[PDB]
């Protein structure tokens, strides 16, 4: 998956600032999650 998205990265300084565009793509995933399971406890065995 990220892998999948990493070697295209190369396809397209060098591993600078370039490199720092790799982080967003697993920050991109792990807000998608932790978004999600916040949904699924405020609600459903509600915390607040």
């Amino acid at each position: 998956e990220l892998d999948d998205v990493h070697d295209p990265l190369l396809a397209i300084t060098f591993e600078l600032t370039l490199r720092s565009c790799l982080y967003p793509h697993i920050d991109k995933q792990y807000l998608d999650c932790c978004g999600n399971l916040m949904q699924t406890l405020k609600k459903d065995y509600r915390l607040v």
